[PDB]
């Protein structure tokens, strides 16, 4: 805890006139799409365990809440995410949701 005057990163700050020689800044939004696959890769995975510690049709309601507010993840930044990984995020919750209707057809009634 040195509680002193750190000025000299500015100094280094400098560095930032190389990266003005390469392509434009907007090739620097890429490395938010890291972000994604991360938050999302980690709420399906949830999903698809609270589906599985369900033991009736009252748990397993909560599990189609979860899955519709993942498809929302994607509707943020659907303008972002190339062709690729947006139909990746979208079908990848319907995946999700066979789990789901696996264990709510012997929960529920049937015909």
């Amino acid at each position: 805890m040195p509680e002193r005057l750190q000025r000299r990163e500015q100094e280094r700050q400098l560095e930032v006139e190389r990266r003005k020689q390469k392509r434009q800044n907007q090739e620097v939004e890429k490395e938010n799409s890291h972000f994604f696959v991360a938050t999302f890769a980690r709420e399906r995975a949830a999903v698809e365990e609270l589906l599985e510690r369900a033991e009736s049709v009252e748990r397993l309601e909560e599990a189609a809440s979860r899955l519709q507010g993942l498809q929302k993840l994607i509707n943020d930044s659907v303008f972002f995410l190339a062709a690729y990984d947006l139909r990746q995020g979208q079908e990848a919750l319907a995946r999700l949701q066979a789990a789901l209707a696996e264990r709510r057809r012997g929960l529920q009634p049937k015909k």
